[PDB]
């Protein structure tokens, strides 16, 4: 699935994101938007061999299983394709575990570079959430 702004603002909403470990949902909008372009389905392969999964970007190197990435953790509990479901509750309940690690939102290369200090309020300007 490939959310509309506001809908993916909404969904997240819903699901417990807004100012989770102090995060705006903006902040979450806005690295959902540079890691996947909102497509629940997005997969990138990493150099090491690993692999980012769904709207989040989530690697295989720590948190979910692929089944082909060495000496890999799973500590989401959760199969990677689980990442790229129409449904988000698995991203977002990942995502809560990675933020509460201990960098924020610092995990996401994107957030750090692409949305961190900016006004990231502007991802959800206009939205009924
Ligand atoms: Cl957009
Ligand atoms: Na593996
Ligand atoms: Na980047
Ligand atoms: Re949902």
């Amino acid at each position: 699935k490939v959310f509309g702004r506001c809908e993916l603002a909404a969904a997240m909403k819903r699901h417990g994101l807004d100012n989770y470990r102090g995060y705006s949902l903006g902040n979450w909008v806005c690295a959902a938007k540079f890691e996947s372009n909102f497509n629940t389905q997005a997969t990138n392969r990493n150099t090491d061999g690993s692999t980012d999964y769904g709207i989040l970007q989530i690697n295989s190197r720590w948190w979910c299983n692929d089944g082909r990435t060495p000496g890999s953790r799973n500590l989401c509990n959760i199969p990677c394709s689980a990442l790229l479901s129409s449904d988000i509750t698995a991203s977002v309940n990942c995502a809560k575990k990675i933020v509460s690690d201990g960098n924020g939102m610092n995990a996401w290369v994107a957030w750090r570079n692409r949305c961190k200090g900016t006004d990231v309020q502007a991802w959800i300007r206009g939205c009924r959430l």
